[PDB]
DNA sequence: GGTAGACCAGG
DNA sequence: CCTGGTCTACC
């Protein structure tokens, strides 16, 4: 999911499982588990406590308990949902929280590729992945100074600087592409090459991109197609290694 | 320190 | 072999 999926994913979550008082945790692939390292531990410290309380970091949901924070990824095909605990886990089921009351929050994944951190909560925004996660992007954190001062740094082209998650939260290929598009600039400019004015342009799309959604897409995945405000045929190329999208005649 | 890109597994 | 987000590991 992207963030405003997260979000919306936080937002219906919590009802559903505030107050509820872990009974037990079930592990069906440990690799999930980063922290910590031993998934047994991360089982252990989890039982007896309750949960208060479900925040959003970037595209990272942060489950908060009584000692403890729970951060997850759900990356690709992460998806949770609450249960009974009589009922037959769905397919891809690796990590079950069990509530004293007989109801269940798991975690599904087809992919396997979602990750889980549990720290104190007072660590949890100093230690990997939390650390160095740049502003939430509808905060007033991100700003175009914010922005305009990486941009003048780096040589880096423009979709690599806004990809780098210390920059700016949770924005991906998607939306880069798309906030570019808006922006009317090409994702293989150097990032040090935009102006004040392109600086400013760019962080207010991205902030729109961003703010529009947690409520169609111009060019991502439509190369070959027309573009919608110019009909030139929306192109496909490498930028930043990366499958990136644009219309060579809006952005320059 | 700044950067590209390596990697979680399976469709 | 491919996707990708992002933490790692290259110099
Ligand atoms: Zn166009």
């Amino acid at each position: 999911p992207e963030l405003p999926e997260v979000e919306t994913i936080r937002r219906t979550l919590l009802p559903l499982i505030v107050g509820k008082t872990i009974e037990d945790v079930r592990i069906f692939w440990p690799n999930i588990i980063r922290h910590p390292r031993d998934s047994e531990a991360f089982a252990a410290r989890m039982i007896g406590q309750t949960v208060r309380g479900l925040e959003r970091r970037g595209k990272f949901l942060k489950f908060l308990l009584d000692r403890d924070a729970l951060i997850s990824h759900l990356r690709m095909e992460g998806r949770y949902a609450v249960a009974s605990a009589l009922e037959p886990l769905e397919p891809h089921t690796h990590v079950v929280f069990c509530f004293t009351d007989g109801s269940e929050l798991r975690y599904r994944d087809v992919r396997k590729f979602g990750t889980m951190h549990v720290y104190a909560k007072e660590e949890a925004d100093r230690r990997p992945p939390l650390a160095e996660l740049g502003p939430e992007p509808l905060s007033p954190a991100f700003s175009p100074a914010v922005l305009a001062e990486r941009a003048v740094k780096t040589k880096r082209s423009v979709k690599a600087l806004l990809l780098d998650c210390t920059v700016v939260a949770g924005f991906g290929n998607i939306y880069v592409d798309e906030s570019l598009f808006r922006a009317g600039i090409l994702p293989g400019r150097p990032a040090a090459s935009l102006s004040s004015k392109e600086i400013e342009r760019l962080h207010e799309e991205m902030v729109a991109t961003i703010g529009e959604a947690v409520m169609h897409l111009y060019v991502y995945g439509r190369q070959g197609n027309p573009c919608k405000r110019c009909g030139t045929p929306i192109e496909k190329t490498v930028v930043a290694g990366r499958g990136t999208h644009y219309c060579p005649r809006c952005q320059r």
